[PDB]
């Protein structure tokens, strides 16, 4: 049980999970992860996937919950985003909502589909504008009152005004507006309850690029909502992610986000972190490797051993850079293109270990770094843009180490410059 944000997560078949824009549903002790299948690197509709698990980590892919229909707004030339599914007790029916759009995002509708079983397949009922207004990024929140009253959370009015509106008793349509934040430019919403209070997590509108996601709280869905506050250090842009789903977990929650990769959408990653409420304000716990016990409502952060890149052995043209965003105030630059750094005396008990690479990449585009263990064949690790040359994020790589001391060499045999390497943490 290791949740490793940024890694290529695979289902029980060993295939990369394709469930972007997550919606989670719990039925009894089984969890259902619905999402966008982007396996052909398209922004257009291929499927709403359905994966099941009892532990939130080992996901078994079922038949797709929603499939395209030519000549409708759920054709393979249209947009189906951010699916969400809730169970209607009155009708014994699962109801899926999603953002339904054209490829230019000019239609701004919701779509609804229904099924008698959690993975369906679902039957599409049509798309519409809620109360006649725009809806783009959306979520569905189901309260725990007696009626299990449900709400659409949505970016409206050309993304400018954020709305919460109550659904009818069938969950088929929006009946009344409940809250509006005019001019808020919020998207990617989700709500999770905590000690009877409602917590809204949302991003701002920066297109595909990540931005600092925010939390708001209220004692009623009608508000008043608190003023936005950060869930993560602002410079990290939510640790390079965008909110997708906020799952309750005991007295805390799990932040489930997407790391969108526009040039390779099917390789967009899943950024899941504990959302810790112990201070009364929710905050992402930046845990490169953590474990979850969904039955206990608990999480456990793995401990690792840190090695500073600047304490490694540089070869060729690599150099030491100084900056306030780096651990130890220093990083190794000019890696790749003839510069290397080798971190020696990496202790291990043997076997396979997750290693987090902390780097800064001030480009607008990705870099990568070659990684070789004890002189073995290199693997190439993608290094997203980090937000600035003085902003560090981490990405994980699983390395086979030997008992005793090990060496890890970065930047050998690549023509391009890698990102600047701050440190590594070996878990
Ligand atoms: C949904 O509810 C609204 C407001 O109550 C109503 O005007 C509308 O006819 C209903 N149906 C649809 C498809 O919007
Ligand atoms: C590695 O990074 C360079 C840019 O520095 C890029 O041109 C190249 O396509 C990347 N390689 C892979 C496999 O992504
Ligand atoms: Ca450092």
């Amino acid at each position: 049980n290791q949740i490793v944000s940024g890694a290529a997560w695979t289902d029980t078949a060993g295939n990369t999970i394709q469930a972007h824009g997550a919606g989670i549903l719990q039925v009894g002790s089984t969890f259902y992860w619905f999402g966008e299948d982007k396996s052909h690197n398209s922004a257009l509709f291929k499927a709403v996937s359905c994966y099941t698990s009892s532990d939130l980590v080992n996901w078994s892919r079922q038949n797709d919950a929603l499939s395209p229909i030519a000549g409708t707004m759920i054709s393979t030339s249209n947009v189906v985003e951010r699916p969400k599914v809730i169970f209607n007790q009155k009708n014994s029916e699962y109801v899926m909502w999603f953002h339904s759009d054209s490829s230019n995002y000019g239609a701004a509708m919701v779509g609804v589909a229904t099924a008698k079983t959690p993975c369906g397949p679902y039957t599409y009922k049509g798309s519409f504008k809620p109360l006649g207004a725009d809806s783009r990024d959306e979520s569905i929140f189901q309260d725990d009152d007696s009626a299990q009253t449900a709400y659409l959370l949505y970016a409206s009015d050309n993304n400018q005004n954020f709305k919460i509106s109550r659904l009818d008793a069938n969950y088929y349509n929006v009946t009344a507006q409940v809250s509006v934040m005019n001019g808020a430019t919020l998207e990617a919403p989700g709500i999770v309850k905590h000690n009877g209070e409602y917590f809204l997590i949302a991003s701002h509108t920066s297109g595909w690029a990540p931005n600092p996601n925010k939390w708001f709280s209220a004692s009623s869905l009608a508000g008043p909502w608190s003023a936005q506050q950060d869930i993560a250090p602002s410079a990290t842009r939510t640790w390079y992610s965008q909110n997708a789903f906020d799952l309750p977990l005991g007295s805390n929650a799990i932040y489930m986000g997407d790391r969108w990769r526009p040039s390779l959408l099917g390789s967009s990653r899943y950024i899941w972190y504990p959302l810790d409420f112990s201070s009364g304000a929710p905050q992402i716990v930046h845990a490169d490797v953590w474990s979850v016990n969904v039955q206990a409502g608990t999480y456990s952060v793995a401990s690792g051993t840190s090695y500073e890149a600047e304490n490694g052995q540089r070869g060729g043209s690599s150099t030491i850079l100084s900056g306030s965003g780096f651990s130890g105030g220093k990083a190794v630059g000019y890696l790749g293109h003839g510069g290397t750094v080798t971190i020696n005396n990496v202790q291990s008990n043997g076997g396979s270990h997750w290693v987090a690479l902390y780097f800064a990449n001030g480009d607008s585009t990705y870099r990568n770094v070659t990684v070789s263990v004890n002189g073995g064949p290199s693997v190439l690790v993608d290094q997203p843009d980090s937000g600035g040359g003085n902003v560090v994020i981490s990405v994980p790589v699983k390395l086979n180490l030997n008992s005793g001391e090990n060496s890890i060499t970065f930047g050998s045999g690549q023509s391009n410059y890698a990102a600047d390497l701050d440190k590594i943490i070996v878990y």
